[PDB]
């Protein structure tokens, strides 16, 4: 098969009270590593934890889009771990090009709390990243 | 069958902010006790506990090798205990011998908290070990 | 059938940091009551919770034993009840006889924390106990 | 399952004319080693070869008795090597503890020749040892 | 098979108003006679037989047992004769060593009437022993 | 059933140049010990082994008989052990009575060696009688 | 699953007339892209192409091995291009590990013609390798 | 196939009292004549026979090994020839190099006595090896 290499990176952090958390594609490791390659996202390993009531929701983004179109949908916590996937379907799944930006949004987070200007409480929140990536040029003599 | 004996053992510890804590030989009573013998680990019991959010993950070393091969994985935790299984499958599972060695690091597990620079709530992770031991030299008059 | 009594109590108590805890002939309403009489066990409802990270074990001792020959095994806790139940086979089934004795030992739990000389977390663990009793001597006259 | 260790281990030695030979807790490496441990054994392999015609009983004891209540039986040898297997079923099957006793004798074996007052032809009997114990104590803080 | 010499052996007696009547090793011809065997028992033979109404129960003895863990039952007679039999399971079936003690209590049976401090009808009570006796030691010259 | 208690004893030997051996109520324990009881034996145990070429014959006698009526047959052996078996059919069964004689004869063996006036090989014999025996008398008051 | 990235580069090269060509970490864009990573091979593409007659051999060197062990064997080419694909079996598995040693052989390909002292024809192989990557260590903060 | 030429060999030797005996490669003439080659080991033929009472335990060695990993077992003699094969399973198969070892221990014997300090009894024992070898490097121009 002409088939390409497959990848799979994990990444974990902490939510805020009034802000959007972005994950480029520096926030991964393998693809990060590169700078300069082509790669494309399948589906999403996503576990959460809070110390207390928290809410978050992972808007993914296409390449070259103003705004997301889809949504995870807002979820709460608890002690016990909640996991989601997100997985886009045909034509959610174009392509991402990181080489030519320093500074690209792939997915996200917002954060949550329903009372007015509270903090959010400690939690931590791991997603999991499974990427196709494009051959590595062969470099042509 | 020229069956040899097996063993199991286990430990409890507390993870740390920024540092990995080692399983060392003497880390299990019975394989500690005899100090000059040769064994081998087939299977792990790996049951957590999170007084708030933390993160752990179990890295398994291979005998005479310089960095760890497998990866338990990160994991997250919460009030109710969650319990993972390591075994390594062929080619993972080459012999440790703990017998020329005071220290030798056999299996570990780094910490991990999300908010930078931030102390691991109160918790405690056991760890139970199924191993498999050669013969005891019949001393040979 | 010449079939005698059975019975069934329950008891609840708090764990420790440096200690074991004994469950005596008195420590069983039903058992403790007549205080001259033969008693067994068979079988044990054991539940569990912690408000925080905290481990346990409960011990079983034989009649006329100097140590314990079976191990409950070390238990985690959190929030969520946990229960476990210990039941003898043959062999470890002796009779006690706490008619002799004021204080005699039937079974016990170690308490246990991970991190070095820290104070167990609030916590209230219940063990109800299943025993056989010999007929109640008829006088003869 | 909260199955415990399991133990094989292996032993020989010469008989003599008018004299039993005790194997003690010492007599088997692993058990010897730890010193303070407690440990059932469940069957046994015997083989044994003599240079000239002579007898050999395995006496099994049991802990705490005075007296040993099983027989391997009255057996010859030759050449060729022979083997037993001793096997107690419950109820012979009590617990050993050579923890308080430096010298405690586990089994045995009397030899025997026909002719009055004759020395024993020389000759080699191996007998090995399947043992289970229970948990290494997991030291609690 | 290694199996042993089996006994059967018979004995009758008359009850009492106040009192047990103990069947000591010495009560039984064949197991008395040796006066320094191993034996165990495991089932009985007893039939009984009152004049007028009179009540019986024969408590079984364990090995160094301070007091009985099994009963007959209290019985009834008259004319017609009642048997019982009396077989302990496993667990309640200790050996005896009898060769130590010139006396030792294996069972009896304490008599019965229900008019206060009245005489025991003139009666006859037969109780049959069945037991399994370990090989004589072979001398061993 | 009137099933009466049956017996199983052993016994080992050297063999001779020129003569036979007597094996006498007094040979077995069981049987030599009471002195004074009826038994009668159905079948044996027989196992030989000489370091040298020698052969044995085990004649059977009948109560109250001049001369035996059955023969085991010439056997030899050499180092691995032989067993052969000799059981009576009726007929050949006849009880015998040991109480009234000191001595009796019940079953002995010649040795046996091919080369004339040559002494036997060391060697060790060991048969095993299992002996019926009737009831022990009870007293009669 | 725990199932890790797993990757698939190309290569392409000239043959030589005395000497063997090595492929070592940094021959592989991906692999050596990191320059700090564990990697493992499974399976091989190897095609080639000769304009006249030419022989190559892939020998495969496992970790920390002085030698070889295993042996694509020779080969010859012609025009039309020849596949041969090299997979190694459990045991000839062990793992690279590239991160300490800037320069490490992992696989290489001797040439090689029938005529003494003579040069190779233009000729053009391509190899492509098959890489399983363990897990990118995740920084923990 | 690209399967290799395979090998048999056998050699044969006497035991000592208190010493181990080695079999390196140059212990076996086909694998010993080359000097320079690699070779593996799957299964042995070991053949057994002593004038008395002896006994003998095959450890096999591993490539790079301080210490043995795998146990033949204890084994007795007599007379009749006893035959034990060992052969090794994944893992326990790692290459063996003795091309650059003039001396190097594959497969060795202790041997061993009952009887303190005795010497042992005149005896042959013979191993026959199953090697697995890699093509002999072609010569390449």
């Amino acid at each position: 098969a002409a088939a390409t290499s497959l990848v799979y990176d994990t990444c974990y952090v902490t939510l805020t009270e009034r802000a959007t958390t972005s994950f480029q594609r520096q926030s991964f490791p393998t693809l990060k590593g590169m700078g300069d390659r082509a790669f494309q996202v399948v589906a999403f390993t996503i576990q959460g934890v809070s110390a207390a009531p928290l809410m978050y929701n992972a808007r993914l983004y296409n390449p070259g889009d103003t705004d997301s179109v889809h949504a995870t949908g807002v979820q709460l916590m608890g002690t016990v771990p909640r996991t989601v996937r997100l997985t886009p379907r045909v034509g959610q799944n174009n392509w991402f090009f990181g080489n030519t930006e320093e500074a690209e949004t792939i997915l996200a987070i917002d954060g949550l709390v329903s009372t007015k200007g509270a903090n959010a409480p400690s939690n931590t929140v791991i997603v999991t990243g499974c990427f196709r990536l494009a051959p590595s040029e062969l470099q042509s003599s």
